[PDB]
């Protein structure tokens, strides 16, 4: 017999994983990415959003030829979610999203034939800008980044978190968190000396000068 019954008084998830090793050169280039100074670090930006608008040009297409892709959802666009409180720069799109073998080969295990190109043209002084020309660009996030965690749902595969630190290595989980429904959000976690991507001004004044020709909406939510 009881009146009253305190919170006190009121299952186990189970998540798989599997661990990666960079491809060599790959790892290379994440190094001497992370451990060299380079000024002009602020296109970083350029290369996550026009990554966002290939992935949206893909389901654009992709629907023309089957409307049923958009059952995920219709609205082809770019947000961009800078948080103060955690330090961390999500860049999030609605394209076309990453399977699971997409993650494992397109982010860090196949050689990319530009990678060696690059590494001695950096080498010999040229501006981290110029890794847009050599087919490279998703690791310009560690100029600013010390962790990137990338989530992802393709049409043909479940929900997908890639994660890594550098140091060689990433991972792929499946994951459970808020379903994103299709497309892709990045996340990064930003090094302490580099908190002025979460600054509103910072983050309009680099859209505005590297991303003006992007052929989809790009909105900024900036925390009151
Ligand atoms: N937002 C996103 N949505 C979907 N796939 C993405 C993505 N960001 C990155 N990727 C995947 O990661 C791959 C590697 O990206 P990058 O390092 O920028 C070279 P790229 O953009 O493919 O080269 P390119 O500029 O020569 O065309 C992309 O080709 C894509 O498969
Ligand atoms: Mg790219």
């Amino acid at each position: 017999p009881r009146g009253s019954h305190m919170p006190e008084e009121t299952p186990m998830e189970e998540e798989e994983v599997e661990t990666f090793a960079f491809q060599a050169e790959i790892a290379q280039l994440m190094s001497l990415i992370i451990n060299t100074f380079y000024s002009n670090k602020e296109i970083f930006l350029r290369e996550l959003i026009s990554n966002s608008s290939d992935a949206l040009d893909k389901i654009r297409y992709e629907s023309l030829t089957d409307p049923s892709k958009l059952d995920s959802g219709k609205e082809l666009h770019i947000n961009l979610i800078p948080n103060k409180q955690d330090r961390t720069l999500t860049i999030v799109d609605t394209g076309i999203g990453m399977t699971k073998a997409d993650l494992i080969n397109n982010l860090g295990t196949i050689a990319k034939s530009g990678t060696k190109a690059f590494m001695e043209a950096l080498q010999a002084g040229a501006d981290i800008s110029m890794i847009g020309q050599f087919g490279v660009g998703f690791y310009s996030a560690y100029l600013v980044a010390e962790k990137v965690t990338v989530i992802t749902k393709h049409n043909d595969d479940e929900q997908y978190a890639w994660e890594s630190s550098a140091g060689g290595s990433f991972t792929v989980r499946t994951d459970t968190g808020e379903p994103m429904g299709r497309g892709t959000k990045v996340i990064l976690h930003l090094k302490e000396d580099q908190t002025e991507y979460l600054e509103e001004r910072r983050i309009k004044e680099i859209v505005k000068k590297h991303s003006q020709f992007i052929g989809y909406p790009i909105t900024l939510f900036v925390e009151k």
